[PDB]
């Protein structure tokens, strides 16, 4: 009888969970860049503007690189309810650190807190929807789906509330509502899954048998060892810059992915090595996307007349539009009977779209010059031209490949964590016109080599 349209009951509770967490993250996502800048106008912060952009991208790949960590860590050693919830902990935290009268001191532990937090908290949430279900329950793919719209809904309110409380009384007071939001995530979280949630998932679902765990330990404290040794010679030889610590992170980063590649093409193999410009595509896609709370982030701050709203909440429209877009694409894909586009097809035309989102937003420079400010209708273009390119590639995503998958956004983010840098008021036009084009050319190869892919 009574259901979360026509879901489980415990839908509710996940669903909520996960737009309070999105929420808060989101909610700093909209509003850091712009602290950062701050603590550089005033002197706190030692770094110049283009480090603080590469600085948001890096945090946004480890925080993706995180996610394709924190399954395991449920699985094998903590459960996936205790993961969520001190996942939920470790990000308020996060939240709090900032809200305290620190200045920049305090940047670099909100950002690890948050890492390992929605490391933990991401991908188990998500695990968590599943289990609401049996194997055969028919209602899955809706129940996920409106899971996602919850997650969109908080990273839509998020800059909308976050953001004008930044501005009305300062970013103290909005990185606590940050926290609050994921407080509020933990107490629904807390109680609500307490009547829903199978007691199983209180534990590991595959336990670490007795003779694995030697095994693990060593595989960690290697990684470890050999990280520390590479920071130690970085120090030696003078490569300890913020930047050169950045570069270590995008390098290793984007070396998973390559060592995946290396591994499976050496350890079919047609179908492993036609993944590469499909997996190209999608981390490229990712990378333009990315660039929205950074890149788009600064041209709505420096370029745009928003003297009237807070130009954090330009930082909606990326969820509106996966709001809006959704409906229309979940009838498209199923009117679509017959000649409906393939997978390879659908990369294609999505990084395309990417592409034109930037060949857009090197027009108004173009025609007005960059020295004045244009309308806001020029990033809502480019965010609904991006979004559109998200409803084409980010569906078969993971369909058509499967960590590596996981690991496109990732590594895109790293990719943008070099990029960024080069984005200013002198080079907006051909930075724009450049990547833009660049991806609608990639786009296009795609398209050429698409058949070959779909037959493999
Ligand atoms: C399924 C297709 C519909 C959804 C995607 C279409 C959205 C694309 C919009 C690109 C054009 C918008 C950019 C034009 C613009 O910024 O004009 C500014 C001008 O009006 C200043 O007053
Ligand atoms: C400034 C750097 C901060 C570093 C973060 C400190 C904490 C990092 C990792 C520990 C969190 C793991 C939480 C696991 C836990 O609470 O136990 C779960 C277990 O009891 C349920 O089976
Ligand atoms: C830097 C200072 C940090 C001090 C703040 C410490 C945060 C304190 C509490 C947060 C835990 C929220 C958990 C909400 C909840 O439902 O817990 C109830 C449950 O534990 C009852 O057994
Ligand atoms: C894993 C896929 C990697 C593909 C990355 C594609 C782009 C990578 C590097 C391009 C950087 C060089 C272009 C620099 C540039 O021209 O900036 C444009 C503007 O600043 C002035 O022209
Ligand atoms: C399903 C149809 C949607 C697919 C998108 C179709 C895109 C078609 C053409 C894009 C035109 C790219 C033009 C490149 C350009 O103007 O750059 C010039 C600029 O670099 C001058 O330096
Ligand atoms: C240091 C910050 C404050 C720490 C909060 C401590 C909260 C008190 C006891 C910990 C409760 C552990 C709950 C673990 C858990 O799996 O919760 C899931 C719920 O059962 C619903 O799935
Ligand atoms: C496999 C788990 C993922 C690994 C997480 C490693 C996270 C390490 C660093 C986070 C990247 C953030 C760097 C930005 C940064 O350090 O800013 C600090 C302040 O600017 C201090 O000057
Ligand atoms: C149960 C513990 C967790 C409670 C949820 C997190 C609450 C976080 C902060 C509470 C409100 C803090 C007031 C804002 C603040 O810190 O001062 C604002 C600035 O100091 C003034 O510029
Ligand atoms: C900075 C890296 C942090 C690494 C933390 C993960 C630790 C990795 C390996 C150690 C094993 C973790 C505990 C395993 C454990 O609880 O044993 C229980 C087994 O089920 C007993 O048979
Ligand atoms: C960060 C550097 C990498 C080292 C990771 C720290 C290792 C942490 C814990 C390893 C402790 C050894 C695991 C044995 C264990 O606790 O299992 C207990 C089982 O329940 C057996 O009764
Ligand atoms: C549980 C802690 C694990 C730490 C995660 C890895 C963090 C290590 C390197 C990532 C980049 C951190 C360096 C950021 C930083 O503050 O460097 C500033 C230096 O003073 C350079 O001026
Ligand atoms: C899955 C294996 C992952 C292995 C990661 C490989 C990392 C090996 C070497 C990292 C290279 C060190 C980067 C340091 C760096 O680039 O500094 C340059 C700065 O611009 C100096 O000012
Ligand atoms: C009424 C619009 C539909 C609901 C949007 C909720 C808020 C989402 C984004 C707000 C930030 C970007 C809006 C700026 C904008 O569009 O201004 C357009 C003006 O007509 C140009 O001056
Ligand atoms: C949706 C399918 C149709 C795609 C429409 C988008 C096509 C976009 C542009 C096609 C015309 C290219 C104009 C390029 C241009 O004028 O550049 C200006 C010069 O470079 C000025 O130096
Ligand atoms: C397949 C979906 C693609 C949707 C295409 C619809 C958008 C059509 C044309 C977009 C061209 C954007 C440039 C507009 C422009 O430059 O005019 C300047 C403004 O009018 C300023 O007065
Ligand atoms: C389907 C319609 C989507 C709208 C996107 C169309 C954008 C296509 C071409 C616009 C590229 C503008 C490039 C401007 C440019 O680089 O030339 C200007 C010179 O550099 C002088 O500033
Ligand atoms: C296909 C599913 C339905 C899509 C939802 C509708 C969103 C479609 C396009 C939104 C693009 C808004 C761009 C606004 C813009 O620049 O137009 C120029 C001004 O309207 C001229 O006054
Ligand atoms: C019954 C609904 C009718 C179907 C609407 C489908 C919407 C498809 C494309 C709408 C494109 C909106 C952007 C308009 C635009 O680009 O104008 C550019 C002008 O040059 C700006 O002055
Ligand atoms: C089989 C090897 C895989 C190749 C790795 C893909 C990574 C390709 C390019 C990395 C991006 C480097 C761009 C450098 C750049 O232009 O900006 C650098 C900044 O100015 C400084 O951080
Ligand atoms: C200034 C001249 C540069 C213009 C570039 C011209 C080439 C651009 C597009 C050619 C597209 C021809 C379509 C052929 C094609 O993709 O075949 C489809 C395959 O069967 C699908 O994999
Ligand atoms: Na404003």
């Amino acid at each position: 009888g009574k259901t979360f349209f026509g879901q489980p009951l415990g839908l509710s509770t996940l669903f909520m969970t996960e737009m309070w967490e999105r929420f808060s993250y989101y909610g700093m996502r909209a509003i850091l860049l712009y602290y950062m800048w701050f603590l550089i106008s005033t002197g706190d912060l030692h770094i110049t503007r283009a480090t603080a952009a590469s600085i948001m991208a890096i945090y946004a790949s480890m925080v993706y690189l995180s996610g394709t960590i924190g399954g395991f860590v449920a699985d094998r050693i903590i459960g996936a309810r205790p993961a969520v919830f001190w996942g939920g902990v470790l990000i308020m935290l996060g939240h709090i650190v900032l809200a305290l009268p620190f200045g920049a001191s305090a940047l670099f532990g909100s950002i690890i807190l948050i890492i390992i937090g929605t490391g933990f908290l991401k991908p188990n949430v998500s695990t968590l929807v599943g289990t609401l279900y049996d194997e055969h329950d028919r209602r899955r793919d809706a129940g996920f789906s409106i899971f996602v719209f919850g997650i969109n809904l908080g990273a839509f309110i998020a800059p909308l509330i976050v953001g004008a409380a930044q501005e009305a009384a300062g970013y103290h007071v909005a990185f606590s509502l940050a926290a609050i939001g994921m407080f509020i995530g933990l107490l629904v979280y807390y109680f609500g899954g307490k009547k829903t949630l199978d007691p199983h998932y209180l534990r590991p679902t595959d336990p670490l048998a007795p003779e694995e765990v030697k095994p693990l330990l060593v595989k960690v404290s290697l990684a470890v060892a050999g990280f520390i040794a590479i920071i130690v010679v970085m120090n030696l030889v003078g490569w300890n810059s913020l930047p050169a610590y950045i570069n270590l992170l995008t390098i290793v980063a984007i070396a998973i992915p390559v060592f995946y590649f290396a591994w499976m093409i050496s350890s079919e193999h047609l179908r492993v090595v036609s993944y590469i410009p499909l997996f190209i595509a999608a981390v490229l896609f990712w990378a333009i996307e990315e660039q929205g709370s950074v890149v788009l982030a600064t041209f709505a701050a420096e370029r745009v007349d928003s003297s009237w709203f807070p130009v954090s909440w330009f930082q909606s429209l990326n969820p509106l539009f996966i709001m809006l877009y959704t409906p229309f694409f979940a009838w498209l894909w199923t009117a679509w009977k017959k000649n409906q586009p393939s997978s390879p097809t659908k990369f294609a035309v999505g990084l395309m779209f990417a592409g034109l989102s930037f060949l857009l937003m090197a027009i108004p420079g173009a025609l007005y010059g960059t020295s004045g400010k244009v309308s806001p209708l020029w990033l809502v273009g480019s965010w609904a031209l991006v979004i559109l390119g998200e409803m084409l590639i980010s569906p078969v995503g993971l369909s058509v490949t499967m960590s590596m998958w996981f690991l496109s956004s990732s590594v895109g983010s790293a990719l943008n964590a070099q990029l960024v840098t080069l984005y200013n008021a002198k080079s907006e036009v051909a930075y724009f016109s450049y990547f833009g084009l660049g991806s609608v050319v990639l786009g296009i190869v795609l398209v050429f080599l698409s058949k070959r892919i779909q037959g493999l």
